[PDB]
């Protein structure tokens, strides 16, 4: 997790200020009254959690099953955007009449030189993939992904009365995507949206075109239909000269909408009521962190009023649809109440009795087993692979992290956070101006780190608010991704606590005035100060979110919360191949132990192995590493560097013997925590072999020189659980979790203090 | 006894698939004119391919079953006495599916007392090339 | 092989037949399969006609008891 | 009589150890969980010792005791 | 062999099991011994445990006449602790034709240095019949 | 059928399936019917026509020749 101060919090982390949304730079807070009132529909939203493998290949075809591949293929970061994947696509699909030698060739597969026509069928569809894998050498295809889509025509199951079988599919594991959206993301939507445009009729021009055609004979005589085939689908492809232009219409759907917004009256804002019905924009009205999109995209590319709309007719055609009325993105529009909510409440009481301690949280079960795959690539020779999925390091280590499934769960390690509790002096005067904001989510990191790139980095920037924007462009997306979809998961939380929400320029540089945030309101409070507003008049009135977020209520957690996770291992005796590489190759890797006793260098270097008790190597297996499981404790990494770090320049500044006690109790006390962590780590069962294997090496060691084979002489008391830690190092590294450059920290960290049990054990 | 009558019909089969393939290869080498070639070379295909099919029907269906059951038991326990079993993934898929399925159909039909064997290592040698791909399996 | 007619393409057809393209009988094969003299070799002895004269009363003349059927 | 090693038994006495009655190896030593349960009692009973001689003897036959001698 | 336990001293525990301990059968040998082909060539044979096929129809199938006592021998006083029963039909990957053994709950202490299925949770399930045993009193 | 379910509780014999998998592997009943059998040939399961030393008991008297320490 990660904290803030409550009064300041932009001299702690800027990027939680509308203000660094809205580019204010440091300066001025926002503030600016004159409102106009809102409602929610709670916003549309993405899912959470999908981890799943569509068939493809089985000659069905639905276009809304491949948008999401595409979707999904950006998401991986295969290329870039999604618009890009499809202006590329496009590109390629440019061998689109210039090459009826398609028709002429697969036709030939249908055997061929069709003028000598009769019913010809007779068997051989589901792999025209290698022959096309020939139209490949036709159609060259540096992306595996279209020239894996245009298979499909010719082989839905045309011609669809013979040819003939399949028994065999295809495979890919669409994984949960991103929680919520941005500027490029929504033009990938509506791009993928003309994707959309393409596909059905490219399906249903084929899907007459059999009608019309075993005129029987029988399926009829080729060189006709088949060599049409798709012709009208290169008309179809024709039809989709023109969807619409996507950062077009997005930014045209936006800045209407933010002139719905904008107090602005006159004409270059007037929202006309000859429009300000027609259907949907009645509710989308109400979306809200699809107008934290807005404020995004009005920071990044000032506003660039186009207006491709008219101020009616039409300003029809530009809002006939958008993303969540597609079905083309994963991201789906949301009903109401719930929001997304998912997060209970605790508050610190000093009997007085003002938060010193917001417990704002997580909620969310890891993963309870994850197994290996065996890469057995053997078709093409290429990235075509097998997985075959095996118990092996799975079930065992799985059933060592049950325990690991209970002592790691979130609500204990908030309850244990909250449990910092009393703090500087007592009880009840623990306040002094700013007050800890602790937080974090499951998924901000479950996705970026999923991406393998650290997030705490990206953290940090945040914490310090000022992009580091040194970073790669595919670095520079993880974290403009990661800035929005932190903002904005933290903005429409926040509003599904509170009921009510009014717009606020700002003003500042105006730039036009339609630069804007919002400000917010609450009673309950007690009269206390509290951020800038104290609370003044018996209300709250704040632009920032998080002031909000302190003064509510104790609550609780209400989604499932679950990991779900993926199987299989049927579609395993199907598969094929897909982009599944990151897992990645050779399932683990080995630690050295070592240790010193009667002044002498033992190493007790132990791999990998099986460690379990069966060898050897195995091999060859990977696991995929599950996001969440690395993530949550990666939560916990970033307080543990944080209190550590931070406090450590409280070691430097308030040299007070007070705020010495402080530090002392803090540090420690994060210092206890991993101590009795690690501690219970340790009687793990695969931590029970590691004492008992590492042992018996060591003490093979002692049979070394032959005076030191003079028996045990490790055990006492501080070997035991000096080498306890080396149970939780298992559990570390090549547990299938943790990322080393961390036991790393956790060293120092253990040499940062006694230790000891500290009792217990 | 000897049954006959069969043996006709297959070794009619296997000659008759010699005067396909010798056919249809002559005509790629020369025929000219590309519309024709891909035709033939795709003809020649599924041929392969519909063989292949037959095959399974040959075998895995009773009782060749039980023949690709004792190959996976002897290879298998192969693996565990030239020590590991650890590559040993080998009930899998396809390439090895279609070596021991094929290889079964034929065998129970080598048990058939009807085509000698120099059929079978031709007819491997037919599948071979012919692509073998599928995935049919399964 | 009927279906293998349309391979190859195009029309001759004065220049090279016609072909055999008939004959295949199952019976042919049985009457010599039976006494497993392997009626095969026999075969071409229609082709050439003649007989390859492999004398003996139970090698020649099956073959040429073959024939006459 | 021999000796073999408890946790390693499938890496020792990898024959004797059930699974492979059945002809699993794996990456996974068989087993997993599952449902219906019985008792399987009432066993075959003791054809240790109990040696003795027969008789055929008479031509009025006995053919069940001469099935157990085949 | 019960009065060599106490050697040697100390105590271990977990890094090297644990120990067959158990069997010697008397049974096992007259079997075999009856016939006269030395069990003791037949007991390396399951310490591999598969058979290195002399083959022969009164030599190989012979070791393996005794094997399937072998196997017959625990599972019958692995009935008697405890009535535990099932298990599952174990698919694995390959092949679904059916396999499916038993499985034994037992009771138990509260510690396991014995046993790779650490599931001393009440007790072992548990996968193999000699473990039963091994959690068994004397 | 007042007898199969005397092999139900015989279950004793297990193992068989075991090998039988192993020895061979898919268990097909082939002459299955549905009628039969039940009607008959279960009935006619050997350990009911007793020969060979099949022998028939309850549970640990078999395992009443077990040492154990």
């Amino acid at each position: 997790g990660f904290n803030l101060k409550v009064k300041d919090l932009n001299g702690s982390a800027r990027g939680l200020t509308q203000a660094f949304a809205i580019g204010e730079l440091k300066n001025q807070l926002s503030v600016g009254a004159l409102q106009l009132p809102l409602q929610f529909t709670r916003t549309f939203s993405a899912s959470m959690t999908s981890e799943l493998l569509w068939e493809v290949g089985k000659g069905n075809i639905d276009p809304v099953m491949y948008a999401r591949l595409f979707f999904q293929y950006a998401q991986a970061g295969g290329a870039l955007s999604v618009d890009e994947l499809v202006n590329q696509f496009t590109e390629y699909h440019q061998s689109t009449a210039c090459n009826p030698e398609i028709w002429r060739k697969l036709t030939a597969y249908i055997t061929g030189s069709s003028n000598r026509a009769i019913k010809a069928d007779a068997v051989g569809k589901v792999p025209p993939t290698a022959i096309l894998e020939q139209l490949r050498t036709l159609a060259p295809s540096e992306h595996e992904l279209f020239h894996h889509i245009t298979t499909d025509f010719v082989c839905h199951v045309l011609s669809p009365l013979g040819f003939i079988l399949p028994d065999a599919a295809y495979v890919y594991r669409v994984g949960r995507t991103a929680t919520y959206p941005n500027f490029y993301a929504l033009v990938d939507c509506v791009r993928a949206s003309d994707l959309r445009r393409m596909l059905t009729a490219l399906s249903s021009v084929d899907s007459k075109m059999l009608q019309a055609t075993f005129k029987a004979k029988g399926a009829l005589a080729p060189a006709l239909i088949s060599q049409h085939l798709a012709n009208a689908a290169t008309t179809a492809f024709e039809r989709s000269r023109g969807n619409f232009d996507a950062n077009a219409v997005v930014s045209s759907v936006l800045t209407i909408l933010g002139r719905l917004w904008s107090p602005s009256t006159p004409k270059e804002l007037d929202p006309s009521a000859r429009l300000r019905n027609t259907n949907g924009i009645d509710q989308l009205r109400s979306n809200l962190a699809l107008f934290i999109a807005y404020q995004d995209m009005v920071k990044q590319r000032g506003r660039a009023e186009v207006i491709f709309s008219d101020e009616e007719l039409s300003s029809t055609i530009i809002p006939w649809f958008i993303e969540a009325m597609s079905e083309v993105s994963p991201f789906k529009l949301r009903p109401i109440n719930e929001t997304t909510s998912y997060i209970g409440q605790t508050s610190a009481i000093d009997h007085m009795g003002q938060p010193s301690h917001v417990v704002v949280y997580e909620d969310w079960q890891f993963a309870k087993e994850i197994t290996a795959f065996t890469p057995v690539k053997l078709a093409n020779n290429s990235n075509q692979r097998f997985l075959d999925v095996e118990p092996g390091i799975s079930d065992r280590m799985s059933a060592t992290l049950a325990p690991i499934g209970n002592t790691f769960a979130v609500s204990a390690f908030v309850k244990n956070r909250t449990a910092v509790y009393e703090a500087v002096s007592q009880r009840g005067t623990v306040n002094s101006n700013g007050a800890e904001m602790t937080l974090g989510f499951p998924s901000v990191v479950e996705r970026d780190y999923a991406l393998d790139r650290d997030p705490m980095v990206a953290i940090a920037a945040l914490r310090t608010g000022i992009v580091d924007e040194s970073l790669e462009a595919r670095a520079s997306n993880d974290l403009k991704r990661s800035m929005f979809n932190y903002y904005a998961a933290v903005m429409h939380y926040a509003v599904a606590h509170n009921p009510e929400v009014v717009v606020s320029e700002h003003q500042g540089v105006a730039a036009e005035q339609g630069s804007l945030y919002l400000v917010w309101n609450v009673r309950t409070e007690l009269r206390i100060p509290v951020g800038y507003n104290a609370i003044e008049g018996g209300s709250i009135r704040t632009p920032e979110p998080l002031e909000a977020i302190a003064y509510n209520k104790p609550i609780q957690p209400s989604e499932v919360l679950q990991a779900k996770v993926l199987d299989l291992a049927n579609h395993t005796t199907s598969i094929h191949i897909w982009p599944w590489h990151e897992a990645s190759t050779e399932f683990a890797y080995e630690d050295a132990y070592s240790v010193t006793i009667r002044n002498k260098r033992y190493t007790a270097e132990v791999k990998e192995f099986e460690l379990l008790g069966l060898g050897q190597r195995r091999e060859r297996v990977r696991i995929l590493k599950p996001t969440v499981a690395h993530a949550i404790i990666q939560m916990w990494y970033s307080w543990f560097v944080e209190d550590d770090r931070t406090l450590a320049a409280a070691r430097r500044t308030s040299r007070d013997d007070a705020e010495k006690l402080a530090i002392d109790g803090r540090r420690m006390q994060n210092a206890v925590t991993l101590l009795r962590k690690i501690e219970m780590i340790g009687t793990t069962g695969i931590g029970a072999s590691a004492v008992h294997l590492a042992q018996s090496r060591i003490v093979d060691q002692m049979a070394g020189r032959g005076l030191i084979d003079d028996s045990s002489d490790l055990h006492v008391g501080i070997n035991r659980h000096r080498i306890r830690i080396w149970a939780g190092l298992a559990v570390l590294q090549m547990m299938g979790l943790l990322s080393r450059s961390e036991a790393e920290a956790l060293t120092k960290v253990l040499g940062d203090s006694n230790a000891l049990g500290m009792v217990v054990a």
